[PDB]
């Protein structure tokens, strides 16, 4: 049951500081499967791509083994099964044009090995970060 | 016009890591006035106290001079006049029992010279931080 829960396009404000950002469409992909040391750990894969650029490929791979730490650090209320569903609900609503939330992706440093994907909500008073995830480049 | 905008009591989850937290009533106090190098800079003072303990006194003093940096770093939409009003609205609603938000105050390190006051909202999916402020002990 290695299932794709989301494969879609979303607008993202991207930047490598100190450069100023651009807003552009990115592919986003969320899949559950198996991995880890003996091939049996449940994983959640979150991938971000640029259709117009192959070098742009960043991934977070989250193992159930590390979830408790991850959960505590982000103050998540959902369990490992719930986590990717929650994420997908948000991302799908943003893709549909049907959400109050925005996406930002900030690279470190081209020669960037990682970026931080943020889900943001702008209230009357400020922008509020709902979640941040670190995604690593490869391939 | 050095005016007190809020003087009240609020429940706060306090902790000095690695100790576990307690929830307890704290005095909170927000005042606008003047200060800075020549006595003319507008300031916002946010004070946290413990009625049952004099050594517990922490303050943030925010000068208009530094607001732009502070604004940008927290992604605030309000200006310097608006900022303390917004903060007070939140704190007063929490004091009244009439808010979806909570307060946390995490000390560094008794021998703590500072803590971070957080305004938190628990959604169905996680706890979301709306704002954090660093307050310094003195006196």
């Amino acid at each position: 049951e290695p299932q794709t829960l989301l494969e879609t396009t979303v607008m993202v404000s991207t930047k490598m500081p100190p450069h100023e950002p651009q807003v552009r469409p990115l592919g986003v992909y969320v899949r559950t499967g198996r991995g880890g040391p003996n091939g049996v750990t449940r994983v959640v894969l979150v991938r971000l791509t640029d259709p117009t650029d192959p070098f742009f490929l960043f991934e977070l791979e989250l193992l159930e083994d590390d979830y408790n730490a991850f959960k505590q650090h982000l103050e998540l209320l959902v369990d490992f099964h719930g986590f990717p569903r929650y994420l997908v609900g948000m991302l799908r609503d943003i893709a549909d044009g049907a959400s109050a939330y925005e996406l930002s992706f900030v690279l470190n440093s081209g020669d960037s090995n990682r970026g931080t994907l943020r889900v943001l909500e702008t209230t009357d008073f400020k922008t509020v970060e709902h979640i941040s995830l670190v995604l690593l480049r490869q391939g």
